[PDB]
């Protein structure tokens, strides 16, 4: 259908869109901004970060949102700013999360990432009642975790690998059978960064200079791609009272100005009507 730019917000890394409150929040990585924006009125707040911000959840039985800092996952709320809940990973690795999802047993699962981009020194990690706990490892870029609607299976993404992989969930969060769901042959720049899960089980991935995003059956076949007016895009997220709203984020970040001046909506978020609905929004189980 048509793709509509409803924030023309250039952001630098537009990224970890969610559906809460009715309202969908994002950040801007680079710039250290968590966003909001109201699309029945337009309105838009944004909202300063001490450091990097890569994702956002909502909390079980509590207001603010858990998010991901390059120096630990914190609990944050407009009113009160930003307080450590705990550190993951040694500061001398120059990592900081980068994506997450909330499984629905209310487990925050979310990856690091070298900040710099070049090491292998990333790794997945699954926050629940018991602690934290390490999944998966060696991954320079982590990204996209999610799960299907029937909790058996779980996704992850090494992006510079240009690779999608596929576990079994079990019920007690452990990861089995690890294997390729899907690799990525788009083009020699096309790399998948964040993705969901919606509501058949289908899987949109958003494309790192692929223009636009993919729809792939559970069994790793694409059936639909989107295109949006910006080379990179960076995850899709259901939201609208029917949560078949897709809406984008999308990022400036590794574009010339030249690119910038060809594709000026890049870094804008864009929504675009779909006929099967995302899954519901999950909260974090924090006690
Ligand atoms: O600009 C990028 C920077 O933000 C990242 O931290 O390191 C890689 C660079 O390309
Ligand atoms: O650093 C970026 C990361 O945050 C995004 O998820 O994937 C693209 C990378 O450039
Ligand atoms: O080769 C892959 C193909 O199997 C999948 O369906 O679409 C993505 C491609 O990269
Ligand atoms: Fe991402």
């Amino acid at each position: 259908a048509q793709v509509t730019c409803v924030w023309d917000l250039k952001a630098t890394l537009g990224e970890g869109p969610i559906w809460h409150g009715d309202t969908l929040w994002f950040v801007d990585i680079k710039q250290r901004k968590i966003h909001n924006y109201h699309p029945a009125t337009g309105e838009r707040f944004s909202f300063d970060a001490p450091d990097q911000v890569t994702f956002l959840a909502p909390i079980v039985g509590a207001t603010g949102f858990v998010v991901g800092l390059k120096t630990g996952i914190h609990r944050f709320h407009p009113a009160t700013g930003f307080s450590l809940l705990l550190e993951v990973e040694d500061a001398a690795l120059n990592n900081r999360p980068n994506d997450a999802t909330v499984d629905a047993q209310g487990r925050l699962w979310f990856g690091t990432m070298h900040d710099g981009e070049e090491n292998n020194s990333g790794s997945l990690y699954r926050m629940d009642l018991t602690g934290v706990a390490r999944m998966d490892r060696d991954i320079c870029i982590t990204n996209g975790p999610c799960v299907s609607p029937d909790g058996k299976t779980f996704y992850h993404t090494d992006t510079l690998e240009k690779t999608i992989y596929a576990f079994d969930l079990a019920e007690d969060g452990l990861l089995s059978n690890k294997r390729v769901f899907v690799q990525f042959a788009l083009g020699d720049d096309v790399y998948p960064d964040g993705s969901v899960v919606d509501s058949e089980g289908y899987l949109w991935t958003a494309l790192w200079g692929g223009f636009g995003a993919v729809r792939f059956s559970p069994q790793g076949d694409a059936v639909t791609r989107i295109e949006l007016p910006a080379p990179n895009v960076t995850k899709p997220c259901f939201g609208g009272p029917d949560l078949k709203t897709l809406y984008f984020t999308t990022a400036r970040k590794g574009l010339s100005d030249e690119t910038l001046a060809q594709y000026p909506l890049a870094g804008g978020v864009f929504a675009v009507p779909v006929d099967v609905a995302g899954q519901p929004q999950h909260e974090v189980r924090l006690v």
